[PDB]
Formats: C-alpha cells, sequence, structure tokens
C-alpha cells in the first residue's frame, strides 16, 4: 500500500513512538557513528512543546552504556541539548509512522533511519526504507545497527 510522505510530522509523536522501548540508529549517511547507537523513548509521555530527559547510548565493551540528555519537541523539530558532539542540536522528522521507524535529517545535515527495537530484526522497514532511499539518494549509506548488537537496556 502507498506511503504518505505528506506531513506534517509531529516530533512529540515520533519521540514517544509506540509508547515503549527505544530506537536503534539503523542507517545513516554520516560516517563514523558509534556501532549500536540508540535512544530510549522518554520515561514519561511528551506533549507538544515540552522538554524532558531521555537515555541514549551505544555498544561499549559488550554492554549498552546509558547516558542522559534533554530533548525538546516543537512541530517537526527534535532539539537535543547535553548529548555531546553527536546527538546534540536539531533533528528534523522527515517521516515517521509513530510506531516502528523514523526518517530524520540529523543536526549535521545527514540523513538517518531509526528503527524501534520491536521492528529492528525485520527484513524490510517498509515505508521508512522507501523514504530513506529517496532522501539519501546516491550518498553513501552506513549501517550502524548489526544483528550482534545487544538488546536495548
Ligand atoms: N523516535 C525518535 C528517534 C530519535 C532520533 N533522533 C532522536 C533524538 C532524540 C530522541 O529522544 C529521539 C530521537
Amino acid at each position: 500500500a502507498q506511503c504518505d510522505f505528506g506531513g506534517p510530522f509531529q516530533a512529540y509523536k515520533s519521540v514517544n513512538g509506540p509508547g515503549n522501548g527505544g530506537y536503534y540508529l539503523r542507517k545513516t549517511t554520516k560516517p563514523g557513528t558509534p556501532e549500536c547507537a540508540y535512544v530510549l523513548v522518554p520515561q514519561n509521555t511528551l506533549s507538544e512543546g515540552q522538554s524532558t530527559s531521555f537515555t541514549y547510548g551505544k555498544l561499549q565493551n559488550g554492554q549498552m552504556i546509558q547516558l542522559t540528555a534533554t530533548v525538546t519537541v516543537n512541530g517537526d523539530k527534535i532539539e537535543v541539548t547535553g548529548a555531546g558532539q553527536d546527538l546534540s542540536g536539531t533533528t528534523t522528522v522527515l517521516f515517521s509512522d509513530y510506531r516502528s521507524c523514523d526518517v530524520m535529517r540529523g543536526p549535521d545535515g545527514n540523513y538517518e533511519l531509526w528503527v524501534h527495537s520491536s521492528a529492528i530484526n525485520l527484513q524490510s522497514y517498509g515505508c521508512c526504507d522507501t523514504k530513506f532511499a529517496q532522501v539519501a539518494g546516491g550518498r553513501p549509506i552506513h549501517h550502524t545497527w548489526q544483528t550482534y548488537c545487544p538488546p536495548l537496556p
């Protein structure tokens, strides 16, 4: 069935997602990103314009490390503060199904596919794959999640 890439797309709904678990950074056009990079959905429901803490991490020494930063949501903007030299800054939601996957423009201008822990082992990410392919174009793709990645904390 056809995908609908007309928005608008609402950041608080993207960041809340299915209402549980978290998202792995599955593919990106930015090189050098830490293997198994992920965010957890915030512990409490976000509504429009709010700021909240969230956990994020990556694989390190066989374990998923947890760090915290702040995320504030407005329109299609996910604004991250206090996450250092990777996740901090403005992420824009280009597409999302509010459930399993998102396609973003990251703060550096790169494109990103994020996939919910419930859907990460699927063979195809459906409409997000189609959207990520569109925006990524002929740019090199880096595959950040691998089947050896531990499960989310
Ligand atoms: N579901 C939104 C996944 C995601 C991508 N980039 C993010 C930055 C902060 C955040 O809480 C979440 C994200």
